[PDB]
């Protein structure tokens, strides 16, 4: 998160930090949000061999009590996903147990908040702490040069004209319209100039409640 300010902990108990392992690369690091208790919403482009999810953090080096460090069964990844388009950058993550429901741990023109633990600069590492910023929802022709971008499938998020940006590692999780998600956090340019790409919800939620019903 680019230009955020550090959340007050565990004031956003639906964030998962999810730690993606590969067979031929080091760990990768995503955001996500509990749906269900044993449901995760995330971005496909997150997918791995394997998934750990960690609710209930905020200095996610600091290991507490809030922590709850779950596996995932199972990845599912909307059938229609595409690598090098990133269209249906979207995937739900089966917990193998039901997570608790705590205090820090529970299920989830315009301005919105997106929430993460990636980079807070082109340059900078990523976060220990939980960051948060305010984005603008942005008419698609502001996106028109991802030359992927779908009006029907996608959010445009981000004035360009602000450095404020979800960045690297910030990927998977969600954004949030007056309380609710509407987007998850996609993709951008390298150099965190905005706008940004993110996931629209909407048009994917009658494959969640499938998966859902199903699982
Ligand atoms: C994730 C992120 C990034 C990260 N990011 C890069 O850093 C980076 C680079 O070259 O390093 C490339 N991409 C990227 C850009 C474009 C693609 N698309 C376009 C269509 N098909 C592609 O392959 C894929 C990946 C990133 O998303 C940048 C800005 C903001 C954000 C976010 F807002 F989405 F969080
Ligand atoms: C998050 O937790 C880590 C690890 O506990 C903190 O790391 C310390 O940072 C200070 C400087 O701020 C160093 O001088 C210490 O040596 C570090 N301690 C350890 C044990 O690594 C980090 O500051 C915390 N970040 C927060 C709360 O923002
Ligand atoms: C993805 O998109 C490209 C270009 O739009 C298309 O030609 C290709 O069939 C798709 N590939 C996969 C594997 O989904
Ligand atoms: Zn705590």
């Amino acid at each position: 998160i680019i230009g955020g300010t550090e959340c007050k902990p565990h004031s956003r108990p639906y964030m998962a930090y999810l730690e993606i392992v590969t067979s031929n690369g080091p760990s990768k690091f995503c955001g996500g949000f509990l749906i269900r208790r044993n449901f995760v919403l995330t971005a496909a482009h997150c997918a791995g061999r394997s998934i750990t999810v960690t609710l209930g953090a905020h200095n996610i080096t600091e290991e507490e009590d809030t922590w709850q460090k779950l596996e995932v069964i199972k990845q599912f990844r909307h059938p229609k996903y595409n690598t090098s388009t990133l269209h249906h950058d979207i995937m739900l993550l089966k917990l193998k147990e039901k997570a608790s429901l705590t205090l820090a741990v529970g299920t989830l023109g315009r301005m919105c908040r997106v929430a993460g633990w990636g980079r807070t600069g082109v340059l900078k590492p990523g976060s220990d702490t939980l960051q948060e910023v305010k984005l603008r929802l942005m008419d698609p022709q502001a996106c028109s040069h991802f030359r992927d971008f779908d009006h029907n499938l996608q959010l445009c998020v981000g004035n360009p004209r602000k450095t404020k940006s979800a960045f690297k590692g910030d990927s998977g999780g969600p954004l949030l319209c007056a309380g609710a998600a509407q987007g998850i956090v996609s993709y951008g340019r390298s150099d965190a100039k905005p706008p940004a790409v993110f996931t629209r919800i909407s048009h994917y939620q009658p494959w969640i409640n499938q998966i859902l019903q199903a699982n």
